């Protein structure tokens, strides 16, 4: 229903929310073992229904979701401490990690992050498709056709910039600034490989399905 977007716009943005309204919240090991967990079923159903997903070699599709998973999981994060929880909660959940074993160097980028994409006051429908966009990355290691990822993520780039255009008027760089996170958004692939160091070599158990995930 934005009349900026074309019939065509229209319905990728609407499938897509529909998909993405459906995402999810509510010993230290498995505190953190749960929360990684919730935030891999929601990449992997999220990643499901985006639009041109089903068409893509079956490859290249776990390449992309794996690819992915990191930076998706600090994007959600990082909506979820701007829009959903209390400040009063998150300086409660900051003291919380401090004190779960995980180091300094993981936790400072974390929220430094955090207060960094909240500057940018993003809507929702802005996170949904810069996650999209994230997820459908043809520049993932192991993509066997780039192209086919490109002709899916260019689309929802250009929803995108609309989208920053709609929302934010007055701030005609917003959409450039949204592409400048991203980089920052991609230093956590080192600093969470780095962090799951120490957890690999004292070896707590990790699930099926994050070994599957994040290699481990
Ligand atoms: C004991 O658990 C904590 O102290 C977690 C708390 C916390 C503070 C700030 C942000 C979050 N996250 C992010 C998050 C990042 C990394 C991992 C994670 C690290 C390591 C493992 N291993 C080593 C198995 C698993 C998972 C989990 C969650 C958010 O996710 C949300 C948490 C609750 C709702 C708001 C943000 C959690």
């Amino acid at each position: 229903s934005h009349g900026e977007l074309t019939p065509d716009q229209q319905t990728l943005l609407h499938f897509i929310m529909d998909s993405y309204n459906k995402q999810r919240m509510p010993e230290n090991f498995l505190i953190l073992t749960e929360m990684a967990t919730n935030h891999v079923q929601v990449l992997v159903e999220f990643t499901k229904k985006l639009p041109g997903f089903q068409t893509l070699d079956h490859e290249d599709q776990i390449a992309l979701l794996k690819g992915s998973a990191v930076e998706a999981m600090f994007l959600r994060s990082a909506e979820i401490f701007n829009k959903k929880l209390p400040s009063g909660h998150s300086d409660l959940l900051e003291e919380r990690i401090r004190n779960s074993g995980i180091s300094d160097e993981y936790i400072t980028p974390m929220f430094s992050f955090y207060k960094s994409i909240g500057e940018l006051k993003m809507t929702q429908e802005e996170y949904a498709l810069l996650t999209a966009i994230v997820i459908l990355s043809p520049d993932r290691q192991y993509i066997k056709d780039r192209e086919a990822v490109e002709k899916l993520q260019e689309p929802l780039l250009d929803v995108l910039q609309k989208l920053c255009k709609i929302h934010q008027p007055e701030n005609p760089q917003h959409f450039a600034c949204l592409l400048g996170r991203l980089t920052e958004l991609r230093t956590f692939n080192h600093h969470h490989a780095e962090m799951l160091m120490s957890w690999r070599v004292n070896d707590h158990k990790f699930t099926p399905l994050l070994c599957e995930i994040w290699d481990v």
